[PDB]
């Protein structure tokens, strides 16, 4: 496999854990997130859930963290919006302020990964 991946995946010592640990899995394998990493030769050596300001982008890709849970017991947030959050977070990768340039790349790499064929 690609070495454009996130190398290790951390949760939270919160109920349902296992269940959170499936959502990075499912972020990390995502046939579209994996296009863009590949794409941007992006490797994150750490994607960790955030404590429940959506997500982090640590050190230009050393570490992001992604908000998971809308509660503290089982409720989790629509894959969909974490899946854009994600893509912003890895955005901050090159750009680190929301300016033109961090906007332009965040919309190419919103398409290339929502492709249909994927
Ligand atoms: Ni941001």
């Amino acid at each position: 496999g690609s070495i454009y991946t996130f190398n290790e995946l951390v949760v939270l010592d919160y109920p349902h854990k296992d269940r959170a640990l499936r959502y990075l899995e499912r972020l990390r394998d995502d046939t579209g997130i994996k296009k863009i990493m590949d794409s941007h030769r992006w490797t994150v050596p750490l994607l960790s859930e955030m404590d429940p300001t959506l997500g982090l982008n640590h050190n230009q890709g050393a570490h992001i963290e992604l908000r998971l849970r809308t509660d503290r017991y089982d409720g989790f947030r629509d894959y969909k919006t974490v899946k854009s959050t994600l893509i912003h977070e890895l955005t901050h990768n090159v750009h680190g302020e929301h300016d033109s340039s961090f906007w332009e790349l965040f919309r190419q790499l919103t398409k290339e990964a929502d492709a249909a064929d994927l």
